[PDB]
């Protein structure tokens, strides 16, 4: 029954790594995919994996008590300055579960209706900035909705304003993010890590990641002593103990934890937001639609948290959007124990095994020849869709935990976006995805018209 993986061009000791040299990957690893199948492997120095592509395959991948969550060397770079954050934390050491039980409960359908109020304060910015445009000016879409992904998670999780709106170019944060991010995913490539020619790198590395510790010092700064009345993240940060330790976060935790927040806790929704709204655009009558629905739905000056939930097609568009570019392209995960994936593939206790989502969402197994088609109709049934067929937020226990944060937002401000605008891709553009570890929409533009709606 052994059928043996296959795998591209071997190109000498530097193993597969010349297959990549881009910084679009993913989509080059896609591209892979393409010709050799649901599943291949993948070498470098130092480190071997296995791409999966099938919902055959990769359903078996999702089964917990056989494969765990991995730190892709993309999560281990990374962690050079999340640490042992939810995100770039093993499941095993004793700070991932100790933070998962402090922090789960500020993402209940009870934390939700609270933090709404503050999704609209910034969606009221956005909106604002938008209305009052002149005519030969445009709006660039990315950079946006990254000012506000960013101004809403550092509202509603520590009641800081980063006040986006009021600035000319991207807040000092995000640019030392996008590239401590963007350095990461180059570190892939480069051959030899520590050669002299990286020295700029290294020296602009540790400035980025002072850049981001300054901001995290200025937050825990000002709550420090300000009306600490409030009950958000950043207070069952400091203020919640594990209910099985009785042990709460130490400092240096507190503060990966907080670096981990602000970058997962947007760059991600900004991509989903951009891809959105450019789906829309290319198509039409899905912009109508959803269109007919935010105006039948929004009737008041500002969204209230009912209304959003009953933003059912926007929601679709939202799952459409993440179908064909899931930002966070992939997750992985290692085989607890030694054990064989689809009863062909030979696996051992440790092998990982990679999640190339893009693809998965385009198995035609699951969801038929129009693959590259923009459909939201598709997620009509969500009971009817196969399990593990749509991962765009990872799986189980380290499944992402601002899912519902992230598509309570994208689809308020998504719904408001299209309640008071009309849209024109005024010059036509062309997708260019940019790769920085997640996914977005480079220079994408469009002008916007009023619909002269209050508020
Ligand atoms: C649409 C936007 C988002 C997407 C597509 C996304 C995607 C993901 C994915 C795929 C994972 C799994 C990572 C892995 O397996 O290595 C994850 C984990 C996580 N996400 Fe999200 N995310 C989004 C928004 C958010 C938001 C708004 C927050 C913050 C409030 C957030 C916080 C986290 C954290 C803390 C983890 C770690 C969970 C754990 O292991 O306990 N994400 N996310
Ligand atoms: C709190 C910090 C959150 C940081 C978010 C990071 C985004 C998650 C997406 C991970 C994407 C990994 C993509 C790996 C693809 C790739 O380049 N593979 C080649 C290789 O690993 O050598």
């Amino acid at each position: 029954t052994i059928k043996e993986m296959p795998q591209p061009k071997t190109f000498g000791e530097l193993k597969n790594l010349p297959l990549l040299n881009t910084d679009k990957p993913v989509q080059a690893l896609m591209k892979i995919a393409d010709e050799l199948g649901e599943i291949f492997k993948f070498e470098a120095p130092g480190r071997v994996t296995r791409y999966l592509s099938s919902q055959r395959l990769i359903k078996e991948a999702c089964d917990e008590s056989r494969f765990d969550k991995n730190l892709s060397q993309a999560l281990k770079f990374a962690r050079d300055f999340a640490g042992d954050g939810l995100f770039t934390s093993w499941t095993h050491e004793k700070n991932w579960k100790k933070a998962h039980n402090i922090l789960l409960p500020s993402f209940s359908q009870q934390a939700m209706k609270g933090y709404h109020a503050m999704m609209v304060d910034i969606a009221v910015q956005l909106v604002q900035k938008w209305e009052r445009l002149n005519a030969d000016e445009y709006i660039e879409v990315p950079e946006d909705m990254t000012r506000l992904t960013l101004d809403t998670i550092g509202l509603c999780g520590f009641n800081y304003r980063f006040n986006s709106f009021y600035r000319d170019q991207p807040h000092p944060f995000i640019i030392s993010m996008i590239r401590a991010l963007d350095e990461v995913m180059n570190k892939l490539q480069r051959a030899n890590p520590d050669d002299p020619a990286y020295d700029e790198n290294k020296r602009q590395f540790q400035e980025d990641i002072k850049v981001m510790n300054d901001l995290v010092d200025k937050i825990i700064a000002d709550r420090k002593a300000s009306g600490e009345q409030s009950d958000d993240l950043l207070t069952q940060m400091l203020n919640g103990k594990d209910p099985e330790t009785g042990e709460p976060l130490d400092d240096g935790n507190i503060s990966y934890q907080i670096i981990t927040f602000l970058i997962a806790g947007h760059e991600t929704t900004s991509g989903l937001l951009s891809f959105a709204l450019y789906f829309l655009v290319k198509n039409p009558h899905v912009l109508q639609k959803v269109a007919e629905e935010a105006t039948r739905v929004l009737v008041d000056p500002v969204p209230s948290y009912k209304q959003v939930k009953q933003l059912k097609y926007v929601g679709m568009v939202l799952n459409e959007a993440l179908r064909l570019w899931p930002t966070a392209p992939a997750f992985s995960l290692y085989a607890k124990e030694d054990t064989v994936l689809g009863g062909e593939y030979p696996l051992e206790k440790g092998d990982e095994v990679m999640v190339l989502i893009p693809q998965l969402h385009r198995d035609k197994t699951i969801w038929g020849d129009d693959v590259e088609e923009f459909r939201p109709e598709r997620f009509e049934n969500p009971s009817a869709i196969p399990q593990h067929a749509f991962k765009p937020f990872g799986n189980g226990q380290r499944a992402c935990i601002g899912q519902q944060f992230a598509l309570h937002e994208a689809t308020l401000v998504l719904g408001m976006m299209l309640k008071h605008f009309d849209f024109e891709d005024h010059t036509n553009y062309e997708l260019d995805i940019k790769e920085t570890l997640t996914l977005k929409p480079e220079g994408f533009v469009v002008k916007a018209k009023s619909k002269k709606i209050p508020l």
